[PDB]
């Protein structure tokens, strides 16, 4: 069934095939400028090494979780410790994205992976906390600890592309070494298609005059899906760049279980069916954590939605705005809008049919969606 | 997994949406217009009337039947009237859509239905002589004929969907009435969404200057491809329409037990795997008739590929050439370069792999291909 996926690189390479043809190798024209890492000899700047600078706080989660093993100091303790190292994890990494600083991509790499840290950080302590309420309930305790094993375990589930730490994980086999080139080598083309499609459609169309929108628009609602159609083939490709060919390479390189992260998010009937849908791992990560905690007892879901979108909400200002630090808040309340869409698109889907829950699915995510962030990303 | 397909037509709202919402009602100012068949009111063209005059030929060759199972005269008489009866079957046609000649289309749809009855008629002169010559090795015959539900059966096959004539056929059942009219709906917004797109994007693209091209192309590479990706979505809608919508629809009023006539045909690694893979009853046509006749014995398959491809070189010159009447012989000669191209995009697949003979399949379906039929049917 991949060749009508297949058709969309086609068509790109056949439409404006002659601006693909003027390079002299491998986008001579076009090296280093888009999907840009200026100075790739020497690959050393002081927030690349600082991108290793984040993980002395998983080793301090193993001193503090080595702390309360060995009875250095009550459970209480340990959890206060846990909260002050996961916001030294929100504090620390903006201080070094502001002070002594650097490109603007960088800054968004180290966010994204600073995001990422975080959700690994706080499944480590929920699992934790979780494995070590389920052993003090009888004398079983744990012999036989191995903590060598138990570091490899944590720092292995912090290359892994999940965010649901278990000190037993499935494993597969990695002897197909010519299939992970062979993604790599997709990985690359698609990187560099991607800086063609971002310098030949978006770039001509963003720099022009523009003006903030209101709540009447006359004569403007053409422009937000035709400047969003090459914002959703290149969010199409983001997706297949991340989810299908680099999380997958990093399971296979890990040796991982479950190719398991994207997962059918085409066929949205809704938003809100979509937001669950999308990837696998950030999913887990809310309906293991945040969603169903406060669903144990004395909240609804009703306002666990709202909550749990306003911490993906504070993720993604920190993933944007403070790599441009800049402090827009519209990626917040764009994505804060999303909030009541679910439930709205949830009552226009009732008493309709699926077909045209998708139909304004597509719209909802052309116009009020996910390339309405890589829109206002390539606008500063 | 429909929802990938799904976004194709969103992202054709979504580009010039303002020239869709430039119309009064189920576009109103391009109305029978493109696809178009003027006096709707009526409906009574003479060459309409006369695509129910190549009807008499099937009850031609239910008399021709009836004279050989009655004994009334020899076998090879009754097959010399087969092949009158299919030659007055090419020449009768052509003689409605020359004298008192009417439009294009209805000359283009005229000549579609003689290609289908032409290839039905074979089909079941064919089937009959083979059941002929399986019932005349014993005494058996066919007692109780049941001449009203042959002529049930014989009319039955005329208007199904498939070119193999059988007695017996798989049924189903046709209780799912709002899913007929559901495709029937689906079918005439295509419809519009083909005209639109047809008037929007081939139309200002083709009417200017143009050349004949050559061995040589120097700076006029880029045309074939532009001009042709609208085109890959006209002929990507037209299977749609054809194969998955009006053939199912027909397959499912006629309660038909299979609809499977579209089969995996975007997964072609080459050219030749693809013309055995674009659709079942064509290519069930020419592996029952015409290729295996002529592998039964003292011909090989390294010319019946050539003379296979030559009948259907002289059925789409027929469909295509014969209603504008300018004998061109461009598709005649555009798709007997394909006949080589199998073979060589063969000997290319050959120590390579299946995704880049799969690209260049495309390239291949884009440049020499089916929307190059399409492009030359509107260039005149
Ligand atoms: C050192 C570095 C190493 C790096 C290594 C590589 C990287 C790591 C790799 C990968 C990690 C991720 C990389 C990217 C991260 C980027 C940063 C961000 O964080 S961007 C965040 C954007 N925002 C979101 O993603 C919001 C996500 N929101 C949601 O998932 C949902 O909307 C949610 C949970 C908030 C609401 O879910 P509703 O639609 O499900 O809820 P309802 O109405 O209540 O329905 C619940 C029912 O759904 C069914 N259901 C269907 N599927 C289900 C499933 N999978 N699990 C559970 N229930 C499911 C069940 O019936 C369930 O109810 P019953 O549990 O039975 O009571
Ligand atoms: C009153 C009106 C009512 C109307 C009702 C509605 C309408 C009716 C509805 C629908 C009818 C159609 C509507 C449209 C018609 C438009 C007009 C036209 O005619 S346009 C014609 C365009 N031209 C073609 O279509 C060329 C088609 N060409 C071919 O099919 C092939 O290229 C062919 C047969 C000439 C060559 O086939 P290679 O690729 O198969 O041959 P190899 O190299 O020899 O391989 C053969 C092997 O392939 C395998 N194979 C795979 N699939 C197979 C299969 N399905 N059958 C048999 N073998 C198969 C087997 O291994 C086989 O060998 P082993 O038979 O085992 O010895």
């Amino acid at each position: 069934h991949a060749g009508l996926f297949n058709l969309c690189v086609v068509v790109l390479i056949a439409v404006n095939s002659r601006l693909i043809i003027e390079n002299l190798m491998k986008y001579g024209w076009l090296i280093r400028t888009d999907f840009w890492f200026s100075s790739r000899s020497l690959r050393d700047w002081p927030l690349f090494m600082c991108c290793i600078s984040l993980s002395i706080f998983p080793l301090a989660a193993f001193t503090v979780e080595k702390l309360v093993l060995q009875k250095y100091i009550s459970e209480p303790v340990v959890i206060f410790l846990h909260i002050i190292i996961t916001m030294t994890e929100v504090l620390y990494p903006v201080y070094v994205t502001l002070r002594c600083d650097s490109a603007f991509l960088s800054g968004v790499t180290l966010m994204l992976l600073t995001c990422i840290v975080w959700l690994k950080l706080v499944s480590y302590a929920h699992t934790s906390y979780d494995i070590r309420s389920l052993a003090n309930a009888a004398d079983k305790a744990n012999p036989e600890v191995s903590y060598y094993v138990s570091l490899k375990s944590l720092a292995y589930f912090m290359v892994a592309p999940t965010l649901c730490y278990q000190p037993s994980y499935p494993r597969s086999a990695c002897i197909r070494k010519g299939w992970v080139a062979r993604q790599f080598a997709k990985l690359v083309i698609f990187t560099g298609f991607m800086g063609f499609i971002i310098e030949q459609y978006i770039n001509p169309i963003v720099r022009n005059s523009k003006h903030p929108l209101k709540g009447d628009l006359l004569y403007a609602i053409e422009r937000v899906l035709k400047l969003s159609v090459p914002n959703l083939y290149v969010w199409l490709c983001m997706f297949y760049c991340f989810f299908h060919l680099w999380l997958n390479i990093l399971a296979e390189l890990l040796c991982f279980g479950d190719r398991e992260f994207y997962k059918d998010w085409w066929n949205a009937k809704s938003v809100g069916d979509y937001w669950r849908m999308w990837n696998m791992p950030v999913h887990k990560w809310m309906v293991r954590h945040i969603y169903f905690p406060c669903l144990r007892s004395k909240i609804p879901k009703t306002l666990a939605i709202i909550i749990a979108f306003l911490v993906s909400a504070v993720f993604h200002e920190l993933c944007i705005a403070v790599p441009c630090r800049l402090f827009k808040l519209w990626a917040f309340l764009g994505i804060m809008f999303q909030v009541p869409l679910v439930f709205i698109t949830n009552y226009l889907q009732e008493r309709f049919g699926s077909t045209v829950g998708n139909m304004i699915f597509w719209f909802i995510f052309c116009i009020f969606g996910q390339p309405m962030c890589v829109l206002l990303y390539y606008h500063d």
